[PDB]
């Protein structure tokens, strides 16, 4: 492969990861309050988890990972049409809710073996979808819908965290949750998998991602790395730096990755839902104590998201300026 995508040599993954047998599955038919406990469980002790019998339609999850795959089979003239002055975009504010293809990675600076389109999802009005891909002709009908239903699910388990930690319900339900940003990842055949990342380890940065994936390929770091078993009717739920901090890390976040295949292509739908930039993230107030002091002061979303999106010297460069105590 080209050196453009070379890891050093740290960060590269080994070929041999074993599955996550403690990864949580957690149905959300049971019991209201079981739900509520295993729900709290696994944000305590993991971070990450995988929902199912989660209430969106199984056919709809079947025809979103259908027309995400078929823009990315459509042909290099259409995907000019998402690339800004002639070259995908970079994550970096001003991160736009207009539809883009992204090219992502650090700085022994290297890329990421990743497509990805993104757009904004929230709030759903006649601007924001005709900003949307025109091809193929009925993403923008599907992804309405998905993004209705994604957010739906994404708010009935924050309302479950609320429960669990002893939050007002509806705390999430603002501008907190205020951008729910969709990224379609596009993880082509390697050559060298034993080279490159799909994505390197990372908390997602937002408050939380809900994840629909149907073949192998993210792990999370647990400091071992294990492998998330896809399971194409569930929802992977990771928790984000973002809700890391408001808990005062009573929660865990999600840190994952993605490692290339070299026979296979693989698609990942990604809803990350988060602040609006303009947002000031600290510690919930209503959990604090002599006993629980906050570890973070407050800080500006916009500073953090700056840090985050560019800074990978450590998982949580975004958060480290503002660590207290
Ligand atoms: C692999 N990368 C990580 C970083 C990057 O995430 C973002 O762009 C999110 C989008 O809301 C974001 C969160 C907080 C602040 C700013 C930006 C793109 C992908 C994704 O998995 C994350
Ligand atoms: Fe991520
Ligand atoms: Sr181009
Ligand atoms: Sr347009």
């Amino acid at each position: 492969v080209s050196e453009s995508f070379v890891a050093p040599l740290e960060k590269r993954a080994e070929n041999d990861v074993p599955l996550g047998n403690d990864v949580p599955i957690i149905d959300l038919q049971q019991d209201h309050l079981v739900v509520v406990q295993q729900i709290t469980k696994a944000c305590q002790d993991f971070g990450l988890f995988q929902v199912i019998n989660h209430g969106l339609p199984e056919k709809l999850m079947a025809e979103t990972m259908d027309v995400c795959k078929e823009f990315f089979a459509l042909p290099a003239e259409e995907k000019e049409k998402l690339q800004p002055k002639g070259e995908p975009a970079k994550f970096e504010l001003p991160l736009e809710q207009k539809a883009k293809l992204y090219v992502e990675g650090e700085q022994e600076a290297f890329l990421y073996w990743k497509d990805t389109l993104a757009h904004g999802c929230h709030p759903l009005d006649e601007e924001l979808v005709n900003s949307w891909p025109e091809k193929p002709a009925t993403y923008r009908e599907v992804v309405a819908k998905y993004s209705v239903e994604v957010r739906k699910l994404t708010m009935r388990i924050l309302d479950y965290i609320c429960e669990g930690l002893g939050l007002k319900l509806g705390y999430f339900d603002n501008e907190l949750s205020q951008i729910q940003m969709m990224l379609t990842n596009y993880y082509p055949p390697c050559p060298d998998p034993s080279s490159t990342l799909g994505s390197g380890g990372h908390y997602d940065g937002n408050l939380i991602t809900l994840l629909q994936q149907n073949l192998p390929g993210l792990q999370q770091l647990i400091a071992k790395w294990i492998a998330v078993e896809p399971i194409p009717t569930a929802f992977v739920v990771n928790l984000g730096l973002t809700l890391k901090v408001i808990t005062n890390e009573k929660f865990e976040g999600s840190i994952h990755r993605v490692v290339t295949n070299p026979t296979r292509d693989r698609v990942s739908i990604a809803t990350l839902i988060g602040p609006d930039y303009s947002c000031t993230i600290e510690p919930a107030k209503e959990l604090l104590s002599q006993d629980n002091p906050p570890l973070y002061k407050p800080y500006s979303y916009a500073e953090f998201g700056e840090i985050y999106l560019s800074d990978k010297s450590d998982y949580d460069a975004g958060v480290k300026p503002y660590k207290i105590n």
